[PDB]
């Protein structure tokens, strides 16, 4: 039984003047405290290329079929030639037409933000419509699979609102079962980018999440669990000229601002 939102309005304006001071940098951010209710919106509502933070969607989508029964986690999946695609990923590297386990693939698709694995879930699970939909479903508003990953174009969209809202969702229990759920947590915190979220909190915080980077986007969403006792969900992605560190640092920079501040409180 959550608390209603209690915007940190002083902290809400400290952030939006940090992001806005950055010259071709455009920022959004939701963060949400579970216990206090406090939140921070600085463009959370606005649409974004999604990058890789849209393969968490795609991984509560996989689970959900899993609890459905309309897919198991050791069925065989086929890497087929029109699924390989480039850039993060170890399938790629594999015999085409060589089978993995669902659940091996779902893994990768996260934790190393395997493009082929993700396109074989997407397949798997019906196709960008399809799974566009369920996300419609789940109050998604602006989560949309426009092309296949690796869409470096950036056409996939998300919101951090969407991405923290379906985080949210999940940590409270919902739409996936237990043991979904915890399998999908479990997963996210064994990814092998933590240098955005995780880099802003304490000693002893825990953060599943799942980033995204196509050059012209970086950002992050997840949960994190601090030491304190207190739980919150985060996202924010930041439009940049391509790669540019000054992006991936201001994200790094507002996580850290929020941790402390939810630690002072």
């Amino acid at each position: 039984t959550l608390p209603p939102e209690r915007p940190l309005t002083n902290l809400q304006q400290q952030i939006q003047q940090l992001v806005s001071r950055q010259p071709n940098l455009t920022a959004g951010l939701y963060f949400f405290n579970l216990d206090s209710g406090a939140s921070l919106n600085v463009g959370g509502d606005q649409v974004f290329p999604a990058a890789s933070t849209i393969k968490f969607p795609i991984l509560v989508a996989f689970f959900k079929a899993v609890d459905e029964g309309r897919v198991t986690l050791q069925e065989r999946l086929t890497m087929r030639p029109d699924l390989i695609a480039p850039e993060a990923g170890t399938l790629q590297y594999q015999k085409p037409n060589s089978q993995y386990a669902a659940l091996e693939v779902a893994e990768l698709m996260i934790t190393i933000s395997d493009n082929t694995a993700t396109n074989m879930i997407i397949d798997r699970l019906g196709g960008a419509a399809e799974l566009n939909q369920q996300f419609q479903e789940w109050g998604l508003e602006n989560t949309v699979i426009n092309n296949p990953l690796p869409d470096m174009k950036g056409t996939n969209t998300t919101s951090p609102r969407d991405l923290a809202t379906l985080m949210l969702k999940i940590g409270q229990g919902e739409i996936l079962s237990p043991r979904s759920r915890d399998r999908l947590l479990d997963i996210m915190r064994r990814t092998v980018t933590n240098t955005l979220l995780p880099a802003g909190l304490g000693k002893g915080a825990t953060i599943a999440h799942k980033t995204g980077d196509i050059g012209i986007v970086v950002g992050d969403a997840g949960m994190v669990d601090m030491p304190n006792g207190q739980r919150y969900v985060a996202a924010m992605m930041v439009k940049r000229p391509y790669n540019d560190p000054r992006g991936s640092e201001l994200i790094r920079q507002v996580s850290r601002m929020v941790y402390q501040a939810f630690e002072k409180l």
